[PDB]
């Protein structure tokens, strides 16, 4: 099926996924010069206090952080949302080399990785008939570079050894995902996709522009981890990022100036 290798990779994903093509594909570029500050946004709120993980899943591509979403917990709002978003999952993207591995760019700039944490409109019952909606889903996007360790990303950096290969879950409760965020919260937001296969265009963008800084040490772990299943030949888990797409005259906003 498809992955990010020479014949399953983003240029053969609009075989299977017409949407590839469509009008509002994620990621993009951020042309700093080209976003303006917007004084109708309200502030954005990160609610991830009572936050509950379950587990984490090796799913061939990237390893999910999965959350329990049954009640009003970890909530995105504010900011260009209209009501409330419930955090699903996170996971991120990132590169063979510190040199690449974002999915968004910031003046064509590539990061070391990507974090998204996903969030779901509670005004549509539940994460499938979300993805149904224009504006069914949140992503909360974070840069990562290298440099200081993050300190709140070592629980994640200590279980990857468990869940190795596509398949492999474990269990992953209390883990908080506000060891995951810069200081600052202004952002770039802009209508977007999942970047994944089906790459449905139901997502609000909202990209940090401050990145976190994660070790070396941290990243090479991320690059341990395996796309292939237990007992098949070793393909690393690495450059698990979709390339920016053409942005087709929409209007990318900034939260700061
Ligand atoms: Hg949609
Ligand atoms: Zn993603």
């Amino acid at each position: 099926h498809w992955g990010y290798g020479k014949h399953n990779g983003p240029e053969h994903w609009h075989k299977d996924f017409p949407i590839a093509k469509g009008e509002r594909q994620s990621p993009v570029d951020i042309d700093t010069h080209t976003a303006k500050y917007d004084p109708s946004l309200k502030p954005l709120s990160v609610s991830y206090d009572q936050a509950t993980s379950l587990r984490i899943l090796n799913n061939g591509h990237a390893f999910n952080v999965e959350f329990d979403d049954s009640q009003d917990k970890a909530v995105l709002k504010g900011g260009p949302l209209d009501g409330t978003y419930r955090l699903i999952q996170f996971h991120f993207h990132w590169g063979s080399l510190d040199g690449q591995g974002s999915e968004h760019t910031v003046d064509k700039k590539k990061y070391a990785a990507e974090l998204h944490l996903v969030h779901w409109n509670t005004k549509y019952g539940d994460f499938g008939k979300a993805v149904q909606q224009p504006d069914g889903l949140a992503v909360l996007g974070i840069f990562l570079k290298v440099g200081s360790a993050k300190p709140g990303l070592q629980k994640v950096v200590d279980v990857l050894d468990s869940i190795k290969t596509k398949g492999k879950s474990a269990d992953f409760t209390n883990f908080d995902p506000r060891g995951l965020l810069p200081e600052s919260l202004d952002y770039w937001t802009y209508p977007g996709s999942l970047t994944t296969p089906p790459l449905l265009e139901c997502v609000t963008w909202i990209v940090l522009k401050e990145p976190i800084s994660v070790s070396s040490e941290q990243v090479l772990k991320f690059r341990k981890l395996n796309f292939n299943g237990e007992g098949e030949p070793e393909e690393l888990m690495v450059d698990n990022w979709r390339p920016a797409q053409p942005l087709k005259n929409r209007q990318i906003k900034a939260s700061f100036k």
